């Protein structure tokens, strides 16, 4: 077969153009929160964890990747460290894309309460949290979990290592079932489910709520026409009845509206209970008017809102299955490498192909904000013109 340092090069070529692109990128996105007070939120705040992640991809893991590809002599537990750094890295931006899902989930349930519950602190303190976790979590096999004690002893003295010390190849130090049992299952494949999970139910609660203040407007308008067209004053308080009742149900410029509007069916109703028929019939069609001027600009504005945070979701789910895309291919390999023996092991340039893949994805992000969200759109281009 072909010298090993022609498809090395190519591979090694490849990792530093990706290295590049994951560092100017990320780097765009942190300094875009940084100027732009629009950006200054909890919900970029995970982002700008999530793009500190991705800058170390570009700085560090790939580095490591070329260093390990070598299969060059040194000290296991030094070589672990080479091996599983990156696995750091995934789980912060496991944790950082959960913690996104939650936030997004958060904010549609219970808007109100927002504001007081999820701060910029409380954030802080999760991210903190969580990187000291990713540490725990992706250096697990630095504290014993590992094939140090088992070592590969024909290729440590074919390339000569010294006493203490394995060529430092990644499938001769990690264990396969740490990486599948521990790594891919438990600490990657079900936070992926919940996220599932959790978006899901984002948008039943935008679907949820947009029927909500659709039946409402057409209970408005179903009891306008049963006024209009009634019989009796007795008729005409069951249909005001239940419009006061839907009134005080889309309460809870804005205020004033609704105001007028419990005003003014509390005017048809003290007439409806005094059997006054046809002037209960002439104040109930006064509501038209605050209907026009205050009602139909709520509705407006509460349905744009919740389109906006369903549009908004969308764009980070996005983020989430192109995560799932780009790592789920490596992780699938070592299933087959794991769970089946009798299958020969997967080629060395699907190897490095599905290491390269896992390692374009601290580049998407950056792109997916730039079209997604214009507020990120339109703080590049300030940034990008006004540099260089
Ligand atoms: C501060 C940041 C930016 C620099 C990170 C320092 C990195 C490059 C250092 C810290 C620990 C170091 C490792 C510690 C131990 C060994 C074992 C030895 O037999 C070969 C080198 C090797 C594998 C080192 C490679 C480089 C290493 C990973
Ligand atoms: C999320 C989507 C895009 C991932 C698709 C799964 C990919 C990674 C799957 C589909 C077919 C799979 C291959 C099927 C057969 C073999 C032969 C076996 O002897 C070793 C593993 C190997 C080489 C598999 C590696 C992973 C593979 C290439
Ligand atoms: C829920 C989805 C998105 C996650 C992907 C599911 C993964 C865990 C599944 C999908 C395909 C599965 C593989 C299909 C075929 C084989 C070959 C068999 O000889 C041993 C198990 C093995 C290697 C399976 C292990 C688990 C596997 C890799
Ligand atoms: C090299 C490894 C990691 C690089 C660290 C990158 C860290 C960059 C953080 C940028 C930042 O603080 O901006 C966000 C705030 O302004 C929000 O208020
Ligand atoms: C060694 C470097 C490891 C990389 C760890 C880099 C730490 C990332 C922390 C970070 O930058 O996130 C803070 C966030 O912006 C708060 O608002
Ligand atoms: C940041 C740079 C990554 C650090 C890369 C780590 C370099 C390892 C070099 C090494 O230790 O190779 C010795 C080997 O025995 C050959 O003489
Ligand atoms: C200030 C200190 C910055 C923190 C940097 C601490 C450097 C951590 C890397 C390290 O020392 O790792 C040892 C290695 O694992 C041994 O095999
Ligand atoms: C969370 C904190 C974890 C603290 C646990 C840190 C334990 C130190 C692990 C360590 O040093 O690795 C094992 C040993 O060095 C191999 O010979
Ligand atoms: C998501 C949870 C995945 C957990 C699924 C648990 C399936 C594991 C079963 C398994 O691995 O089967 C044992 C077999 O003997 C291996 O060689
Ligand atoms: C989502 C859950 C993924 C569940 C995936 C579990 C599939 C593992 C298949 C397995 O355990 O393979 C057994 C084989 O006999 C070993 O030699
Ligand atoms: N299985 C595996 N191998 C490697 N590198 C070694 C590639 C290799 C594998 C087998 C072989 O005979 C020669 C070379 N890096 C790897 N990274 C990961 C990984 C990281 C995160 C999830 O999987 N898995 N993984
Ligand atoms: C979207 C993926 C980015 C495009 C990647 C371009 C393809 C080039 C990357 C890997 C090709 C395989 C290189 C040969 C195996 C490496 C040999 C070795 O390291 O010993
Ligand atoms: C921006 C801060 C500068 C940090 C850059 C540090 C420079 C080290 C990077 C790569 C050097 C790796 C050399 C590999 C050693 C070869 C072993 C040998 O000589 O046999
Ligand atoms: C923003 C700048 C920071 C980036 C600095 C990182 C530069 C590292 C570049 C290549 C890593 C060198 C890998 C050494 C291979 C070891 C070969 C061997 O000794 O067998
Ligand atoms: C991102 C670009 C991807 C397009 C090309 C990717 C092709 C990889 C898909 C299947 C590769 C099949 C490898 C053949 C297995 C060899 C059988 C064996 O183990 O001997």
């Amino acid at each position: 077969g072909a010298p090993p340092i022609m498809g090395s090069s190519v591979y090694i070529t490849v990792e530093l153009a990706i290295a590049v692109l994951a560092i100017l990128g990320n780097v765009l996105v942190c300094w875009a929160v940084w100027l732009n007070s629009n950006l200054q939120n909890v919900t970029n705040y995970f982002v700008v964890s999530l793009a500190a992640a991705d800058i170390a991809v570009g700085v560090l893991a790939i580095p490591f990747a070329i260093t390990i590809s070598t299969g060059f002599c040194a000290a296991c537990h030094g070589c672990l460290f080479i091996a599983c750094f990156v696995l750091v890295l995934t789980q912060s931006s496991i944790f950082s894309l959960l913690a996104i899902a939650i936030d997004r989930y958060i904010a549609i349930r219970i808007p109100l309460r927002y504001n007081g519950l999820v701060t910029g602190t409380r954030a802080k303190g999760i991210i903190a949290i969580c990187w000291v976790l990713s540490f725990a979590i992706g250096l697990t096999p630095m504290l014993g979990w590992n094939n140090c004690g088992q070592p590969k002893e024909g290729k440590n003295h074919s390339q000569g290592c010294g006493e203490g010390q394995v060529a430092c190849l990644f499938e001769d130090v990690v264990p396969m079932n740490y990486m599948v049992y521990f790594n891919f299952f438990a600490c990657v494949l079900v936070p992926l489910l919940l996220m599932l999970g959790v978006y899901l139910r984002i948008f039943l609660a935008a679907r949820r709520q947009l029927a909500d203040l659709e039946d409402n407007w057409e209970t408005l308008n179903d009891n306008l026409k049963v006024i209009e067209k009634a019989d009796n004053a007795a008729q005409v308080k069951d249909a005001l009845t239940k419009m006061r009742a839907a009134a005080l149900d889309a309460q809870k410029d804005f205020r004033h509206g609704f105001d007028i509007l419990v005003g003014q069916i509390d005017d048809a109703l003290k007439l409806a209970n005094e059997g006054k028929v046809k002037e209960a019939q002439a104040a109930a069609e006064q509501l038209k008017t605050t209907r026009n001027a205050y009602i139909q600009k709520y509705l407006e504005r509460a349905r744009s809102t919740l389109q906006k945070e369903v549009h908004a979701a969308k764009s980070l789910a996005i983020i989430v299955g192109l995560f799932a895309l780009c790592w789920l291919p490596l992780h699938i390999i070592n299933c087959f490498t794991f769970f089946c023996p009798d299958c020969s092991h997967a080629p060395l340039w699907l190897m490095y192909l599905a290491i390269v893949l896992s390692h374009t994805n601290s580049v998407v992000n950056p792109f997916i904000y730039a079209y997604r969200i214009r507020e990120f759109r339109q703080t590049f281009r300030k940034i990008i013109r006004s540099h260089v």
